[PDB]
């Protein structure tokens, strides 16, 4: 019925993101996505605490797709037979039956076939939604990713300026509900289904217990920061699919951000820190203009660096010191200063 | 003192709105309106859980009052001789006098009536605010409503084309703190009064154990569903005096979302959820253009779920199988299929 | 290097501002700003509970410091031999080194001179980040301040109109997170490294005891309220370092308000409510109409009223009777009033 050229897309694992073009004069297509759920024990601290997580290809969050303005996106969701709960999903990007939801609801041992028109630009949260209160349990255990719909001329400043990313990065923001014996420690459990009863327990008082990127408390710090370089324009996708949050680039900026996250309105300019509406993505776009580690965090710092809500850049490159530079290293006090002078003694 | 024409409004429960116009060719009139306080034991959820509230006109949230730029709101409250407590009123709407708090201070058998000056477009929330402690306790206990100050030519996209609503519904959010036992079980009380010092225990941990819309889990569910047509371009008030939410139309989109509820400024295109500061309106606009239910959250989905904010559109039109479709129907995974190379295995 | 003219500023404590131009016709300068780090035990509630607080000179909020675009802000940083801990600063307004911190760790007994070109207007948050679980602690702790970048030609609406207030607040917002005992009551510590371990705990459930303007509950109301004048346009400059909040004043609006606190942004109209997300400052401007006291509070009305966030604003001037007016005081309901016809009952 449709007849448009079919293009098949690989994913890969947050926080890549598949190659893709940025502008295009490619007409519209249908691209065709494979999602294959994955319930499964996941490490998510840097402790060691697992937790029963429910998963889009084995990963939180769930991989990033890409298609452009007027594509039609046709997504084959795949429940293997080795699951064993329901399963559907829900793109906030399509329109009609709850998302997709209503149209995609497979049985352990299903797959079923969704098709979507791209009718809305920008970032935008896909999670899973299969009734009732398996609703935010499924999605607080893992299931939830995002899609980029692009405009087809890529990406503009809301003022006529075309804006161009030499690099994107994908960070999905994972909440967590981690249930806890007497004594404070985590509890495992050997399926999600026995970890439900307690899990609702703890999600009912609206207190994670561990705010994650990509999945576990230090996946995006060390040998796993996210690499740049000077110069470079970097676009970082930021998604929350039920909470809130506050990303912000230490030693950076967002030079653009669509903190709600739709390419119809104009980005704001030169935001120190940005917000994620819970059930949605936003983008920010940086050029790097220092070399060094930059983390990445949620400006709940409670969060950042204490329930793992950290990432790190490493970005290789000169440093320019007229942005800044230390201009006396650490010195003992002068004996001679006068700090007792000082009006708030 | 004024002279101009007085129109009296009869005021409607939510979610419906009181008839009004969009546009007017009317000069400034003087709009009367009464708002009459009920303390009463109500049901807010789905197991029977009651709890002293406390409303403007029996309903939670209270009714929209809707006017137009440059009238005056002539707003008689009356506290009944049958409640218990002290009452007044703030518009956030209103210059001067705490929004009219210092002004409508009454105790049970007294009337008060206050005039403010429509200058501030948008949608704002009023609410009880009687001094001290009693600010939140009144609000929290259901005291608060919204009122839409129209622009005299009705709401614009802010890129000069004229928007114009087919039909309007007013969702009230409500945070609730309810007190319970040793048990977990939810304590009843004979009086707001008694129920006060337990539920001030529950506010200052501020984790509400309700978000319910139009006061009650499931008000606007089955039966009470909001209804919509394909084609129909609906405005969609949503307000929380107290407390944050993320508002998502679950298959839809915010065509036009005036987040911060102020129609001076633009509002923003194609959203997947917006933000309800607390202490505010906001508004959005959707075109419906898929038939089916739709279901209307705050996108923290524990909240949604778990503690009531779920409401319900039922839309009556015909399907779009170009936005979306159902290429193949769950069906057992192929056989044939490879899975198991799949890059996160 | 530089060499440009340096030009000194002394600091004043909070809610006040130091002197400063808007606009300016001086080129850019080298402006030097002392911090001095005060680790001491403050009072922070009206029932005198105190906690083991951490300071940029001696203040929660640190001062504000005011430069322009294109200046160079240089920062001696003094971490006096009295203190216990290592500090140091990161400023969100900064490009590099995490803001300045990974260039700024001094030890009790030593200073460090930072650099940081001004590149960015707008109000920026200020705060330590010594490292690790340390960040959250020392900035909640009290070291967090902001700093404000002007536009040399002064502030703008964003629509090509100068905007000049006549007075300016720096309105610093505190998540507090105090121990308490078995039986409820707020512990007391003899030193901040003896009050971590049990702080940490509080720190985790992500809930504050306390929230706090200029350090301590009531330290912006009765004596201490803030003056202004109807006429004036009083810019109100509102930083949380941590946590989201929701600032209103109430009675008033925000004429202009530049939630996000970046003023390469055109400022939103008519606002009621705004919304300050963790880690940035963000600005209102509000011209006073009318006399009286007016509120300025977090809108989670339980934070305002209960645990601390509620300043106010004490404005000289004529009661403009058009703008609002009592119409008919306090009074006894109508004997012939027929309120039980009324449609809720
Ligand atoms: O806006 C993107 C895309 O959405 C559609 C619906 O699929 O239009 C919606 O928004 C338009 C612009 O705001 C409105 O004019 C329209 O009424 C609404 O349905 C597409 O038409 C549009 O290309
Ligand atoms: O958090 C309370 C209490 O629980 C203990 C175990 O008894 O530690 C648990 O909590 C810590 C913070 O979440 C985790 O680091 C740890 O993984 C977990 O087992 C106590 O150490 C702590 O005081
Ligand atoms: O903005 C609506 C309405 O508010 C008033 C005050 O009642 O003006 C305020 O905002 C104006 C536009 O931002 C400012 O120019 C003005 O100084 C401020 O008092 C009305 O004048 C206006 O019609
Ligand atoms: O929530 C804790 C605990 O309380 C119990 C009663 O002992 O149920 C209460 O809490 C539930 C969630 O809020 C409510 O559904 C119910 O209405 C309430 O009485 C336990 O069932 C529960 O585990
Ligand atoms: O935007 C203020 C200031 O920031 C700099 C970097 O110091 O520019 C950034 O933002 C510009 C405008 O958005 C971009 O064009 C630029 O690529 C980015 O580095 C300064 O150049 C500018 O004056
Ligand atoms: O808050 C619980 C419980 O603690 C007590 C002391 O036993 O009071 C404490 O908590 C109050 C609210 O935070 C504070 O006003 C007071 O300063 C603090 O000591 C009980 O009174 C209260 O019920
Ligand atoms: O600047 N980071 O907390
Ligand atoms: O798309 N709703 O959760
Ligand atoms: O209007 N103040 O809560
Ligand atoms: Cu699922
Ligand atoms: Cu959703
Ligand atoms: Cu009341
Ligand atoms: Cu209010
Ligand atoms: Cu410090
Ligand atoms: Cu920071």
């Amino acid at each position: 019925d449709l007849k448009l050229p079919r293009q098949r897309v690989d994913l890969v694992a947050p926080p890549f993101v598949h190659v893709h073009e940025q502008a295009t004069k490619q007409g519209p297509k249908i691209m065709e996505f494979k999602l294959v759920v994955q319930e499964k024990k996941m490490v998510i601290d840097e402790k060691g605490t697992t937790f029963q997580a429910m998963t889009f290809n084995g990963s939180m969050p769930g991989p990033l797709m890409v298609v452009h303005e007027g594509d039609y996106v046709e997504v084959t969701l795949v429940n293997p037979a080795t699951n064993t709960m329901p399963h559907n999903i829900d793109f906030h990007s399509a329109t009609g039956a709850l998302g997709g939801g209503a149209l995609t609801l497979i049985n352990p041992g299903e797959q079923v076939v969704l098709r979507w028109k791209a009718t809305r630009t920008g970032v935008f949260v896909y999670h899973c939604a299969p009734g009732g209160p398996m609703i935010p349990w499924h999605v607080v255990s893992g299931m939830n990713g995002a899609v980029m719909v692009l405009p087809r001329d890529g990406l503009n400043d809301g003022h006529g300026h075309s804006l161009r990313y030499d690099r994107i990065y994908y960070i999905g923001e994972q909440d967590l509900y981690v249930p806890r014996d007497e004594k404070g420690n985590f509890k495992s459990y050997d399926s999600p289904g026995e970890a439900y009863s307690d899990t609702e327990e703890v999600m009912r008082k609206l207190t994670p217990t561990h705010v994650v990127f990509n999945g576990k408390a230090g996946a995006l710090t060390g040998k796993n920061a996210l690499n740049a370089n000077v110069g470079e324009n970097v676009l970082i996708v930021h998604s929350q699919a039920n909470r809130d949050s506050r990303p912000h680039l230490i030693g950076g900026h967002g030079d653009y951000v669509w903190e709600t996250g739709k390419f119809s309105n104009a980005p704001e300019t030169g935001l120190e820190t940005w917000f994620i509406r819970g059930g949605s993505a936003g983008a920010a776009l940086y050029k790097f203009l220092q070399p060094g580690i930059y983390a990445y965090v949620t400006h709940n710092l409670i969060e950042a660096a204490n329930l793992g809500a950290t990432a790190h850049f490493k970005v290789e490159g000169k440093w320019n010191d007229d942005l800044m530079t230390q201009v006396k290293a650490p010195a003992d006090i002068p004996t001679g200063s006068t700090n007792e002078n000082l009006y708030f003694q």
